[PDB]
């Protein structure tokens, strides 16, 4: 556990990433993966479990957790870590590959690459960002919810678990996320002007 | 409770009473309200709460059961009966008010009033032995019914309680209000032939 190799490890030996992608892009998705580590099984554990709504109504309780938490937080934000580490991983494997293919035996192809990488790490933060929004408008959640899809009769109250434990972790998480598409702009823009 | 007593009791002090009305149609009356009395309480008695359903929605016993008992037979006899002896009240009122005027201070009138009331007699006990035939086709109760009415999912499996027993005093009441129309009809042929 070196600390050149985990740097060497995060950075991906790449020579393009300037000393923001490879110090603060890289604590700050550590501090992502760390936050939904320590708050995946604890709070969000017995998200449906814990659910409950006032009726008497068969069905009633997973039918309305369904509707109200079409996909949870915490997988949101797995699949956001996933979907922003891939451009990363592609890259790394590229470089790997190229650095064996030298050795059986290329700068502007990876410095296009590189900047490719970062833009679309930028449009998947960005994508993930507004579908979070338009699942959940806010950020807080509340303690009761009034659900009234089939069969549950008329409207139902059901009652949410850790409502305010949750808000803490989802402004966590959206203030870490905006941080990293601030950061990813600024590389984009640093890039393009060390280019010319 | 003398004998003389009940008589003329149940004769209603009519002088144009044949001896089929005046014997056989009291004992058959008096037949039918014993058997209600001892039937009405003890068999009938937990139609409702001894009624179940195979479900665990709210209310659907209580649906089912309106939907396929609309009204009980022990309360479809006590009606019958009540309906049945009400021209016979009329009678008798009548037969006494004509008493008290002469005691104050016709033959006719008391022979056409009393054919009149046999007549609607037979009609009602004609009308419930239909409406009864309506309601619950057949004369046998079975043990399970399928009930589809909302809120009941679907269709669901309901038990009736004792419908063997049910079953056997339908019988007997529905034998006895045969036998009723059939003197009456007797009762009507017997004045009519007796009046030429
Ligand atoms: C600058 C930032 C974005 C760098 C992020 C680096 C991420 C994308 C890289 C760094 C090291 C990588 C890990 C290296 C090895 C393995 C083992 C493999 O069997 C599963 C994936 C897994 C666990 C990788 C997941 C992606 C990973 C964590
Ligand atoms: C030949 C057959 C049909 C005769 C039937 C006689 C029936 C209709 C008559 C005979 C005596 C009557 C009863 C005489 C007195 C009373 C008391 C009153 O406060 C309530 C009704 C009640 C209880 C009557 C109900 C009707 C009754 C039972």
């Amino acid at each position: 556990m070196n600390w050149t190799g985990l740097y060497t490890l995060l950075s991906g030996v790449n020579r393009h990433s300037t000393a923001i992608g490879r110090v603060w892009l890289s604590v700050i998705f550590i501090f992502r993966i760390m936050v939904l580590v320590v708050a995946a099984e604890s709070v969000w554990g017995d998200e449906k479990s814990s659910f409950i709504c006032n009726t008497l109504q068969p069905g009633c309780n997973s039918v309305c957790y369904d509707q109200f938490f079409p996909i949870s937080h915490v997988r949101l934000w797995s699949l956001q870590l996933i979907l922003v580490s891939t451009p990363a991983l592609l890259v790394a494997m590229h470089v790997a590959h190229q650095q064996h293919i030298e050795k059986k035996m290329i700068s502007g192809t990876l410095w296009w690459t590189y900047v490719i990488s970062v833009v679309f790490r930028l449009l998947f933060e960005a994508v993930f960002m507004y579908v979070f929004y338009l699942l959940y408008p806010g950020y807080a959640m509340v303690r009761l919810v009034k659900c009234d899809v089939y069969p549950c009769p008329n409207t139902v109250d059901c009652f949410v678990s850790r409502p305010t434990e949750k808000t803490v972790f989802t402004v966590f998480m959206l203030a870490a996320s905006g941080i990293c598409i601030i950061l990813n702009v600024a590389e984009v823009v640093y890039l393009i002007i060390r280019a010319c």
